[PDB]
């Protein structure tokens, strides 16, 4: 007595290429799982996810407390102060169980004009040292541009859905200046499990992250395959299918804002699974002045009475809000 969520499986390789009518077919699926669930799995996406999680697996079994304090982000370290965003997320034993890695765009550098005038959501990347984790730095900022490179053609889809040419979105999702992140999250199996690190919703489920809209443009999700996502629908809350070949989409309140929420940014959570397993994020942000004029596909002028807002701006504010109503994670 929790039913499955209808959250398809849609074929997203020919938005890598040259057929136009095949892509109008497949942004046709895309228009169609917005518009119901909000989540759809990419399928035949071309990137290696077994490997992803064999690194990820070698990398979170193998760092220590000292490295951990090392690399950790002021909200765990003083000393960190530039650390906002990326870097390690200590889990406290006893009281909060998950635990992360964050990276920003490797083009990020100190030399980067938006490094040296210390505007606000851009930060260097913090590393674990590479005799202690050989390869593990080149690994991640590779898996960086495999994602970007799957987001972009994804975006295209998205674009052509709302009756837009196709680098409507894309124009604006750039290489050296994005703001997207990687979050490499370990949720661990613990015996016993602490009850303070369960939280409980008014339904009764237990739960380990409660309900939220995303801050993104669209999230590219890889997770293990062990079934944990719950969306809120007409009929209550309902359990997302876990598929650790495929990566699960979503908008995010971005897309809802620009489209007059024709395409929402659908609520969901995490039910609590005693169970070690991975939940891998790759956040799709635009650039810190990234403007796109909002328009309401519903309307025959398709004009809209919100107004534009920067992305930096939604960024930090999101970002903010998030951590004040569900905690620092
Ligand atoms: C999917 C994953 N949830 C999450 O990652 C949750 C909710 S979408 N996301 C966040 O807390 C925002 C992380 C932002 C990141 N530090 C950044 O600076 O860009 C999970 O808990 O499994
Ligand atoms: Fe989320």
């Amino acid at each position: 007595s929790v039913s499955k969520a209808n959250v398809p499986k849609i074929d997203v390789s020919p938005l890598f290429g040259d057929d136009q009518a095949a892509k109008m077919r497949v942004a046709q699926q895309i228009d169609a799982a917005s518009r119901d669930t909000g989540f759809f799995y990419a399928v035949n996406h071309g990137i290696n996810v077994q490997r992803l999680s064999q690194k990820t697996k070698e990398f979170h079994m193998s760092i220590t407390p000292e490295e951990k304090w090392d690399l950790a982000i002021r909200a765990y370290n003083k000393e960190h102060q530039d650390q906002v965003r990326a870097g390690y997320y200590l889990s406290i034993p006893g009281k909060k169980a998950v635990e992360s890695f964050c990276y920003l765009n490797p083009n990020f550098t100190p030399d980067h004009p938006r490094i040296q005038a210390k505007t606000p959501t851009h930060e260097v990347n913090v590393w674990p040292d590479e005799t202690k984790h050989p390869g593990f730095q080149d690994f991640a900022e590779q898996y960086y541009w495999d994602v970007f490179g799957l987001s972009s053609a994804l975006l295209k889809g998205y674009a052509l859905a709302l009756g837009k040419e196709e680098n409507f979105f894309a124009r604006h999702f750039k290489p050296d200046d994005t703001l997207a992140s990687v979050v490499l999250i370990r949720y661990p199996y613990l015996d016993p499990y602490p009850e303070a690190a369960i939280k409980t919703a008014a339904d009764g489920t237990k739960l380990s992250f409660e309900w939220h809209e995303d801050v993104s443009l669209i999230t590219v999700l890889y997770q293990s395959n062990v079934q944990n996502l719950q969306v809120e629908t007409a009929a209550g809350y309902q359990d997302i299918e876990a598929d650790d070949t495929g990566y699960l989409i979503n908008c995010g309140s971005y897309m809802a804002h620009l489209t007059n929420n024709y395409y929402k940014a659908p609520i969901h959570r995490v039910k609590w699974v005693n169970a070690e397993r991975q939940s891998l994020p790759f956040f799709v942000n635009l650039g810190y002045d990234s403007v796109i004029d909002p328009f309401d596909p519903r309307e025959p002028n398709g004009k809209s009475d919100r107004e534009p807002l920067s992305y930096g701006d939604y960024l930090q504010n999101g970002l903010v809000s998030l951590i004040n109503k569900n905690g620092q994670t």
